[PDB]
């Protein structure tokens, strides 16, 4: 029976940590995270904002709000995951807070303003530095990639003890916007709404020379991006390019396709890498999160997958690539959209997060990784709970020992006083009962191991050969058989 026990994570607000860098919430909290507690969750989860911490100038790194939030949590008794935010708050829904990337590498973009991704019209979102400068030393003589990986040594030396009492369980890496390995391909700020399908953002200078040498390398040095694409808020019947039998399936969308999601791949590696060499030997583990672009996931070319980077089609498994490059690190996937059912969706938007999140959670699954997922709206109904139950356990309790799959985690998003009031509150408890398979709250569930060194650098065609053929995900149950009630 209990191996069927699931972790339960709460996110913490967005302003855990105020906008200034000072710890205000102590005593909100303190009570927040009693209740919490009172209803048997596992730990909490936590961005750490780059933009708070190394916000006053390179390598002045600003450690005490956070470490006097850590301590709260510590001295509450659970355990913690902490996101590396390189990423900016604001613009994406559900962000209330304010909170961008250091001002100092924004002013690096004020002369060099390729920096930024870059759409087709020319627009720079700031949220997030562009892949394209991951090796460039643009910042005060460092590269992007030095500055994720100086931040992280940061973070180890001074969350030491925290890490070495086994408060401090996870590490989420950051990769792009809202933290998801991803490029801004929906951002509400430059005027996409949802279900748009997006657009590709790699106009900046630097990944427009990387196209250029990476055409030229297989004998098409005149190729160019496709300008049959459309805008933010088409849908793909509009454009030649994702329209049924489009041109997204020609030999130039093929290599453009590639390309595209081939530097996220790639992006993801060298920061892993990095990470893992930071964190050798603690009991921690990695994770990445997968953005759950459950729209145009019914029609032939995912449009809006293709844009945010997952070249993912009905014979072509976007995911599963991106699951054989984190298995070298032994990183874990978290994913995301666990509450939702295809019949809440619009018809329009011809959306299947069911199918999504089957096809992930299957491809984690088969490359051996451990892999959480998240809500990705406020819910709070017993049905959002139930669809949660059921992809924890896809094949339900096994009474013997542990399920053939489960997920290691599940982080609901997010707390707030309304979690802990009111009949929120006693489904909430009743939701966290049933996910731990009704047995008491369990501290010393799935230790961890000391950390090892990645395995050996793999090659993109390496990676590659887990795309094809694409397999059917594993049958799931239509509902869970230990539900609320
Ligand atoms: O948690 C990732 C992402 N999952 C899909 C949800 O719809 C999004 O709201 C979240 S992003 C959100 O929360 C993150 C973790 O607290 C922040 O890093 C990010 O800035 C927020 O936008
Ligand atoms: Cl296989």
């Amino acid at each position: 029976v209990k191996g069927n026990y699931v972790q339960v994570y709460v996110m913490l607000p967005l302003d855990a940590v105020s906008v200034n860098n000072r710890f205000e919430k102590g005593d909100e909290l303190r009570a927040q995270l009693r209740k919490l507690v009172e209803a048997g969750v596992d730990g909490v989860m936590v961005d750490v904002w780059w933009g708070l911490v190394e916000g006053k100038g390179p390598k002045a790194y600003d450690w005490s709000a956070y470490k006097q939030l850590f301590e709260l949590v510590q001295k509450a008794g659970l355990k913690l995951q902490a996101i590396m935010s390189f990423h900016q708050c604001g613009g994406n829904v559900g962000d209330a807070v304010n909170i961008p990337i250091p001002q100092w590498v924004r002013d690096v973009g004020t002369r060099d303003p390729d920096i930024f991704y870059t759409d087709g019209h020319g627009t720079r979102n700031i949220e997030y530095l562009t892949l394209g400068v991951d090796n460039q030393p643009l910042f005060h003589g460092r590269s992007a990639v030095q500055m994720y990986a100086d931040y992280m040594t940061s973070f180890r030396e001074n969350m030491k003890e925290f890490l070495d009492a086994g408060v401090i369980v996870d590490i989420e890496v950051g990769l792009g916007p809202a933290g998801e390995m991803r490029y801004p391909s929906y951002p509400q700020s430059h005027g996409w709404s949802f279900p748009g399908i997006g657009e590709f953002i790699c106009y900046d200078k630097y990944l427009q020379a990387d196209f250029k040498a990476a055409a030229a390398a297989v004998g098409h040095p005149e190729w160019e991006f496709p300008n049959d694409v459309g805008q933010y808020n088409d849908t793909p019947e509009r454009t030649q390019f994702f329209r049924d039998n489009g041109t997204y399936l020609s030999e130039k969308g093929r290599f453009f396709l590639a390309w595209y999601s081939n530097n996220l791949i790639k992006h993801g590696d060298r920061i892993l890498d990095e990470a893992n060499k930071v964190f050798l030997g603690y009991k921690v583990q990695l994770a990445i999160k997968i953005s759950g672009i459950h729209w145009w996931y019914k029609v032939p070319s995912h449009a809006a997958e293709l844009t945010a980077g997952y070249y993912n089609l009905h014979d072509r498994d976007g995911y599963r690539t991106i699951a054989r490059m984190l298995k070298r690190h032994r990183a874990s996937i978290n994913f995301t959209c666990a509450e939702m059912r295809d019949s809440e969706q619009s018809s329009q938007a011809m959306s299947a997060p069911e199918e999504l999140v089957q096809q992930v959670l299957s491809a984690g699954w088969r490359e051996g990784l451990n892999v959480a997922c998240e809500n990705a709206l406020p819910r709070y109904d017993p049905t959002a709970y139930n669809t949660i139950l059921r992809n924890a356990r896809p094949h339900g309790i096994n009474q013997s020992g542990p399920p053939e799959h489960k997920l290691f985690g599940f982080t609901y998003l997010r707390l707030s006083n309304q979690l802990v009031e009111g009949q929120n509150y006693v489904n909430f408890k009743t939701f966290v009962d049933r996910m731990h398979a009704n047995l008491p709250r369990d501290p010393y569930v799935d230790p961890m191991a000391p950390l090892p060194r990645s395995g050996p650098e793999i090659s993109i065609e390496m990676i590659l050969q887990a795309a094809q053929p694409k397999l059917q995900p594993f049958p799931f149950q239509e509902h869970t058989d230990l539900p609320v009630g």
